[PDB]
């Protein structure tokens, strides 16, 4: 159980990173963005 | 502990899906979001 | 471990209530954003 947290918090981890990557870039119009 | 750890994981990755669709949704100009 | 998960959780659900605010500001353009 406690391994696979560890995992699913990890992915989340990743994907939050990914959105606050896209939000910065929309909230700076980075690139046109 | 753990019981309810799962919970909130489950809970931040409805989060963070409704925040993906969202952000697609601005990036995209889906229906003139 | 399980104590650890508790903290990087509860940073991921920080992180997520900013990109909550921050893509709600976006959809309806609050003070101009």
């Amino acid at each position: 159980e406690v391994e696979a947290l560890e995992k699913k918090v990890e992915a989340l981890e990743v994907k939050v990173q990914k959105l606050e990557k896209k939000v910065e870039a929309l909230e700076h119009g980075w690139d046109g963005r």
